[PDB]
């Protein structure tokens, strides 16, 4: 089946991504479109194949972190609209207009100089722009209704720019306390009511992330931005509890056993620092994955893997390329057996959310730090490719 | 100068690498060679440019973690010997011989099957082999002198394999207690001599790592394997104490400020969870780096960066692609200023050892988990390229 020189890989199940998209479509209003977020190599899953599938099954537009990440998508043949969520330097204004990438802006002087650059070169293309309004996140965006109007005034006087959206971001929509979420919404609405009482037409309006699409579908306005929900992961345990929508996890991580031996001769120390000493009838197995792959060293003498449907412990310290596990006295196993690191095997499961708890972080970090030297295989209609 | 759409990057100083190899060459015996270890994408530094440069200034062989990492070096132009340190699957025996990668091996049965595959194929490609002897690490390799004799005969009968080395690995040579390191050395020296009593002639012997070579230079034998010391960093605080060799770190990490504002309007919340509230006078600057780049989320409300020669702190949680830092009341800063994340600025420093200490890990892991989505630039002789 799968053939590798070093035997470790990732499996990503696209049939699961498709069911996550259907669950979200039925729950939100029909007038509202879906923009799929695939920044940071598709939250670790691989960005090319997941953007392709998503656009075949419900998404209309895409979001990324930087001009460079959008260029990898256009090079694979994707023609849909693509919005950059971070800040972009004026260095890349000409390049973004040529690959037809949409950028966010919120400054009167950036607006002005962006227009000049494309003016002084004639340019048949018009750069599309989305305005970001800061109602409580404190990261980027415009902050008062009077200076938002200067920006609207300026963007309108720019013949080489095109206004195609306006948006904001919720900073606590995954927590039981809904105080601040209700306040940001109130502020955002009054700024567009301000702009509307002057003859200004509004383009596409969007505010919801995964959690706010599930708890407040009445905020869906024109469009939502589906992020961690697309990969089948819940933004918090509280949003998982309201039992409103059913998601399925897309990703598992596997490998094959490299060597087996019984610890009969001395010494019987195991790994750097000699932090674990074996028994003379103990069986010890060696796997090809390490902390340079993204398997945290903090799981030394702590975490597990699944061999033959059993949980088994890491023995000693994690190293850069390999880990060691214990099979017990007279344990059972062969060079070449299959092991599951994140995922499900026979009747067992080690979930991404468990490993995240064990390390005191959130599931976003676990998946999106898995290295690119590990190959990703895709399963669609129960079969393999790439 | 440095022109990017998203403004974050790494710099590798290759004049540092050259000085670090000079120091080592002048510590060990003149009759010993140096094998340079560049696995895991050169410990996060880039494998192609560091190997190219190390082969020109003192090294003669190279080591990697897998066949795939070796082939990237052949495709870049390199004709030096390349040894794979982990376990290689029998289904890559034919590719290794074709690209001329040296494989590690330690089982009688692996040897014969690898010989039969090359017999049914011809091609003047004999596959070269190093034998791994386990003396206390417990990871890979053979563990009794009677077993080692069987494998040396199975190999000397095999007409298409070629025997070019034998090695071992020390698990505690960076610690001040030398007990277990001397035990391992006694075990290895005896096994070698039992082969001599039988009339067997020996190839290249190697056993030392960076700490082993600084601390026990008289264990050098034919060859050493220089890894972490290549990049200007010490194996342990203890080996820095001895004060025997002077190393200079080769890597730093930088970005440019994306936005600056005063928190006059309300509300004054910052980042996810609203874990931080600002004064009506406070200045907040936004930076393009996040945990998907390898900047740990455990640095929320804890870490530092250098801006104009002074440390300023992270404010709020780290997010996937951006962080916020407080410039204080009063303020002082503009869009486009240069910030140092790891390294030096004026007479100030945030070293990689310092950050690994703050996160309860080792410098090995801080460098080699830096994402391939950050671009790398190289300095050689005071000038920049890629
Ligand atoms: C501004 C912005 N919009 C949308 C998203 C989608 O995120 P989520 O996974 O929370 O749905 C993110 C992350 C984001 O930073
Ligand atoms: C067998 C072996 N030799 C040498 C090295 C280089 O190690 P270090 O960076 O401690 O010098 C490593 C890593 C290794 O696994
Ligand atoms: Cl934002
Ligand atoms: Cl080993």
């Amino acid at each position: 089946m799968i053939k590798l020189c070093r035997e470790v890989w990732i499996e990503v199940n696209l049939d699961a991504v498709k069911k996550n998209l259907r669950a979200i479509r039925r729950h939100i209003p029909h007038k509202s479109k879906i923009m799929a977020v695939v920044k940071a190599n598709g939250y670790g899953h691989g960005s090319i194949e997941v953007a392709r599938h998503a656009l075949e099954h419900g998404a209309s537009e895409l979001a990324v972190a930087s001009v460079e990440e959008g260029i990898v998508l256009r090079k694979a043949g994707i023609t849909a609209p693509i919005l950059v969520l971070g800040f972009t330097s004026l260095s890349c204004v000409k390049k973004s207009a040529a690959w037809n990438i949409t950028l966010s802006a919120f400054q009167v002087d950036w607006m002005k100089e962006a227009n000049e650059i494309l003016e002084k070169e004639a340019s048949a293309n018009r750069l599309a722009i989305h305005i970001n309004v800061d109602t409580g996140m404190g990261r980027l965006g415009v902050r008062t209704k009077e200076e938002l109007l200067e920006v609207v005034k300026a963007l309108k006087a720019s013949k080489f720019l095109r206004w195609t959206g306006i948006f904001t971001h919720f900073s606590t929509a995954d927590e039981p306390d809904t105080t601040l979420t209700k306040l940001q919404h109130e502020k955002f609405i009054s700024f567009l009511s301000f702009l509307k009482k002057q003859g200004i037409e509004l383009p596409t309006v969007h505010m919801c992330n995964t959690a706010a699409a599930i708890a407040f579908p009445e905020f869906s306005a024109d469009m939502i931005r589906l992020g961690i929900g697309l990969y089948g992961l819940y933004p918090s345990a509280y949003i998982k509890q309201l039992n409103l929508v059913k998601l399925e996890p897309a990703l598992s991580l596997k490998a094959r056993i490299a060597y087996v031996k019984t610890m009969r001769t001395e010494p019987r120390t195991v790994s750097y620092g000699a932090t674990y000493i074996a028994e003379p009838n103990e069986v010890i197995a060696t796997l090809p994955i390490g902390y340079a792959d993204g398997y945290s060293r903090a799981l030394s003498n702590r975490g597990f893997v699944l061999h033959r449907g059993k949980r088994v412990p890491v023995a000693g310290r994690v190293t850069m390329d390999m880990i060691m596990v214990s099979l017990g006295e007279n344990g059972e196993g062969k060079q070449g057996d299959e092991v599951v690191i994140y995922g499900k095997q026979k009747g067992a499961e080690i979930s991404v959310d468990e490993v995240a708890e064990m390390l005191n972080t959130i599931n976003y970090e676990v998946v999106s730090t898995l290295s690119r030297r590990i190959p990703r295989f895709y399963i669609r209609d129960g079969e393999i490719f790439k």
